[PDB]
DNA sequence: GTTGGCCCGGGCCATC
DNA sequence: GTTGGCCCGGCCATC
C-alpha cells in the first residue's frame, strides 16, 4: 500500500449514543487530494482547497431520535420526514460509493473519533444492507490519534483541538457539513506531518467491526 | 404536475462561454424541500437546516480560456493534478442517484440557466448519449422568476445579491458559491418563488443540448 | 475575451 | 442522557 492519493474527511449525526444502537441522521464527505496538503499576510485559519468534492446528505433514520442528540444535532426524525428523507438504503450506498469513485485510489477516511463511532456506524449501515464488503479497499484514520501524535510531536474533541491550534470557535457545530470543514482546518494545520501520519497508520477499512451490524 | 417538492439550485462552471463549445468544470447541487421554503424558522438568510449538497469537479477535454481561469480560480492543468475524471457515465448516476434521494416533482433552479447552465448540462448529456436522464425533472431560469417577482413588487447573481443584503456574495465564481448565493436570493420572497416555479416549471426535456 | 435572446435593425447583458 | 477506552482511578468523546 502506497501514499494515499485522496484523502476523504467523514462525519456523520445520528440518533444517540453506541450503546442505543443510533441509525444515521446526517452525513457529510468531503474528498481532497493528496496534493492540497503536500504543496498547498498568512491567515490563521487556512483555507480550504479550490478543488474539492463534497456530498452532505440528509437521512430518515428508522426510529425517534435520542433527546439529548436532536437537541445538540438539530435534527430530529419527524422534521427528517416533513423533508421527505429517504432511509439508509442501497442506493444511498450506490451514492456513496459512486461520489468515491471519483476519487484516486488509494482512500483514507479521516473522521474525528472515528475508531469508535464514524466508522463502525458506517459499517454497521451497510452490514445491514448486506454490503459489508463494499468499502474494502479503503483506508481508515481516527484523526484523534493522529492530532495526538501530532500535538506531541487536555481535551482532544474537535472543538477544543480547533480553539487550542486557531484562537477561535468553528462555525456551525455539530453538523455533518460543520464537523468535516471544522476537521478540514485542524488537518491543514501541519498537513505534511500529517500525510507522512496517514501514510504510516492508514488502516484498512474491512478491518472495521460494526457497531452492531 | 402540482407543487414541485423539490427547488435543487444549480451552478456549473466551466471552460469558456457557449461559442467556444464549453466544458464542464465544476459543478453543485443543493436540493431543498418545498417546506423549508413555504415554513421558514423564526441580513442574509440562513440556509436550512436540512439540506443535500453535491459538489465535484470535472476533467474538461481541453483548455480553460484564460479568462475563465482567472474567474474560476480553476485551470486544466491543475484539475489534473488533483486527478480529477472527466464528465463520464458514473458521473451521469452520480447525479441521478443522488436526485432520487429527493422527492418528485423535481425543479431545476439556474441563474441565466436557459442560456448556459441547462444547455450545457444537456450537451454534455447529449455526448454521453445519456440525452433523457434527467427528463423526468423540471427547469426554472431564476432570472426569469426573480424578474416577474420584482415587476409584481442589472439582473447578475452579485448585483440582486446587494441589491437585496447590500453586501457582496462569499466565494463567487465557483459552482457552490453561486449555488448558496442563489439559494438566499430566492429566500427573499419563497412564497411568491414557489407560486411562480409552481407556475412556470418548464419540463427539462425543453431544453436543446449548446452544442453536439 | 462572446453572442443570442431581451429590451424598445440594433445595442445591451449575462452565463464562463 | 454514557459506554468503553486512554492519558501517564480519573475522566473524556462520538451522538
Amino acid at each position: 500500500p502506497g501514499p494515499m492519493q485522496t484523502l476523504i474527511f467523514f462525519d456523520m449525526e445520528a440518533t444517540g449514543l453506541p450503546f442505543s444502537q443510533p441509525k444515521v441522521t446526517e452525513l457529510c464527505l468531503l474528498a481532497v487530494h493528496r496534493c492540497a496538503l503536500e504543496s498547498p499576510p498568512p491567515p490563521t485559519v487556512p483555507p480550504p482547497p479550490r478543488v474539492v468534492d463534497k456530498l452532505s446528505l440528509c437521512v430518515a433514520p428508522g426510529k425517534a431520535c435520542s433527546p439529548a442528540a436532536s437537541e445538540i444535532t438539530g435534527l430530529s426524525t419527524a422534521v427528517l420526514a416533513a423533508h421527505g428523507r429517504q432511509c439508509f438504503d442501497d442506493n444511498l450506498a450506490n451514492l456513496l460509493l459512486a461520489f468515491l469513485r471519483r476519487q484516486p485510489q488509494p482512500w483514507c477516511l479521516v473522521a474525528h473519533n472515528g475508531d469508535r463511532y464514524d466508522f463502525p456506524l458506517l459499517q454497521a449501515e451497510l452490514a445491514m444492507l448486506g454490503l459489508t464488503s463494499a468499502l474494502d479497499g479503503a483506508f481508515c484514520v481516527d484523526s484523534i490519534t493522529a492530532l495526538k501524535a501530532l500535538e506531541r510531536a487536555k481535551s482532544y474533541s474537535l472543538g477544543s483541538i480547533y480553539t487550542r491550534l486557531y484562537g477561535q470557535s468553528p462555525p456551525d457545530s455539530h453538523t455533518a457539513e460543520g464537523d468535516v470543514l471544522a476537521l478540514l482546518s485542524i488537518c491543514q494545520w501541519r498537513p505534511q506531518a500529517l500525510l507522512r501520519w496517514v501514510d504510516a497508520h492508514a488502516r484498512p477499512f474491512g478491518t472495521i467491526r460494526p457497531m452492531y451490524g
